[PDB]
């Protein structure tokens, strides 16, 4: 939870879509079409759109308007996308830690979400 690159800012886009930024380094959390997940500058890259579904219980999902991929943190600490509504990696905790910054937090692994400033992304514990 110490990690310098977990905190992110959650912009409202209106019409229900956010994204999701980079504190660091502005960059924004993108899932493209292939599944894989990245950080990207690009505002008006489509993909960097994201709807926050609320599970109950205060868990989320983070869903990729664009092509509806769900935002999963593996156990080994890869980062993709799935449409497979039942996989439990695909569930978060928005975590605030004041003045707007927050971590997301995978629950079934209790990994944070991380981009890295060369826009990789993947998850630490």
């Amino acid at each position: 939870k110490g990690d310098t690159h977990i905190q992110f800012q959650i912009s409202p886009e209106g019409n229900g879509e956010v994204l999701l930024k980079s504190t660091e380094t502005g960059q924004y959390l993108r899932i493209n079409p292939d599944g894989t997940v990245d950080g990207t500058r690009d505002r008006s890259d489509t993909h960097i759109q994201f709807q926050i579904s609320p599970e109950g219980n205060g868990e989320v999902l983070l869903k990729s308007t664009e092509t509806g991929q769900y935002l999963r943190i593996n156990p080994d600490g890869t980062v993709d996308g799935t449409r497979d509504r039942s996989d439990t990696h695909i569930q978060f905790q928005i975590s605030p830690e004041g003045n707007g910054e927050v971590l997301l937090k995978s629950t079934e692994t209790g990994q944070y979400l991380r981009i890295n400033p060369d826009g990789t992304v993947d998850g630490t514990r």
